[PDB]
């Protein structure tokens, strides 16, 4: 991983790339929304662990380590993602291709549309700043590695250095990326820092919906640290 | 603002910085811990106000849209600020220079030890960094200004544009910090990044603060935004 070259890490990142899932439902009956919501975050979990493992750096780390930073980080992870994916349709949210909803929609679940307004809005920045792909899956990569990375002995002195090795050269592969586009030097780093920011933002999204699935009260909800194991050992 | 230098940036916050404060108990008496907490982060708040109206293209923005970015961002100033006072304490958290406590002296007040912990690791890595004051008021601008930016009419456009034109001098400012002290090309964009990413950890830890003191289910408990904007008025 620390001997890749920057257009290998772009690459491998975009080879890991999740599908795009579908909603079940039945679209011939008439039109639960936190239902269909959750059953398709289970299902992205999944494809999300095995993403995971794909990203360069990621399975040199222990178990428990691979085990903490997917708990810190997959709903910001699934935030990006549909963020990602919602960017050429203002206002909307496309959950799926076939769910996609606005803000009205959110309305009907007590708390749901304040967050449906952040990840709209997440999502409209990134269309002001023509967000690209190979920019995209640095970003989501970034935050696997640096989500959980300050709050994890020896071996642990040496995985939280790996990481931070690892995130370097992302940094250089999105500066790499910049040039090629023909940026100059301080547009570079402007960009470097505009993304970043953004990440900060996705952050606070997800512990506002964090918030809200634990205020569900409820065992089906929220992976467990015992699944998230059993599904990457 | 947006014709500053970066020397001149650069001097401008060091010269808006707020004064360290004490812990008011009387210290012939023998050893409330949150109470203790609470009045000294209340009177810091105020000379909060007085240095976000000091930090360059701040009071060049409305009242209201001042009002919102001090909202999201003042409990994250208090532990980025409390995060740099305790740099050189290994273990401890220098709340105030009368107010040193550990990661026991937490344990006191059910959920506060978590808190402690995350904060403590923070120090840590601004230690493993060797962060430099020059650094540190340039990352506490930018959590005033970035914080918020997301969450918010043409006035509201033209307001946006210029936070990011502020926060795009910060980064040119932080960058030529940077190249002062001898650091390559490479070592400028990797620190900066480094730096950057650190910012989504202090939102964290905020959120994580602010879902314990909403527990507390009291008036005299955060700031509200008629208090904020009676200070700001
Ligand atoms: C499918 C999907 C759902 C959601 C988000 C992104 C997605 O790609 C972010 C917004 N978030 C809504 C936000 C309020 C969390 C939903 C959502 C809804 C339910 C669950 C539940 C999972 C579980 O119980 O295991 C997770 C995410
Ligand atoms: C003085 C100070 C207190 C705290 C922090 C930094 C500081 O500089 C961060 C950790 N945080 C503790 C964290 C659990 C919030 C405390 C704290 C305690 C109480 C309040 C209450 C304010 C109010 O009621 O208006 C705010 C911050």
């Amino acid at each position: 991983a620390l001997s890749l070259t920057a257009d290998q890490m772009v690459s491998a990142l975009l080879d890991a790339e999740p599908p795009i899932l579908y909603s079940e439902y039945d679209p011939t009956r008439p039109f639960s929304m936190m239902g269909l919501l959750t059953n398709l975050a289970d299902r992205e979990l999944v494809h999300m662990i095995n993403w995971a493992k794909r990203v360069p750096g990621f399975v040199d780390l222990t178990l428990h380590d691979q085990v903490h930073l997917l708990e810190s980080a997959w709903l910001e992870i699934l935030m990006i993602g549909l963020v990602w994916r919602s960017m050429e349709h203002p206002g909307k949210l496309l959950f799926a291709p076939n769910l996609l909803l606005d803000r009205n929609q959110g309305k009907s679940v007590e708390g749901m549309v304040e967050i449906f307004d952040m990840l709209l809005a997440t999502s409209s920045r990134f269309r002001m700043m023509n967000l690209q792909g190979e920019e995209f899956v640095c970003l989501k990569s970034i935050i696997l590695l640096n989500s959980g990375v300050y709050t994890f002995t020896l071996k642990s002195l040496e995985e939280k250095d790996h990481i931070h090795r690892v995130l370097d050269k992302i940094t250089d592969t999105l500066i790499h990326l910049m040039a090629k586009a023909g940026l100059t030097l301080q547009q570079q780093h402007q960009r470097l820092a505009q993304l970043l920011l953004i990440l900060s933002h996705i952050r606070h999204m997800s512990n506002k919906g964090m918030e809200h699935l634990y205020s569900m009260k409820c065992k089906n909800v929220v992976p467990s640290y015992d699944l998230l194991l059993e599904m990457l050992d």
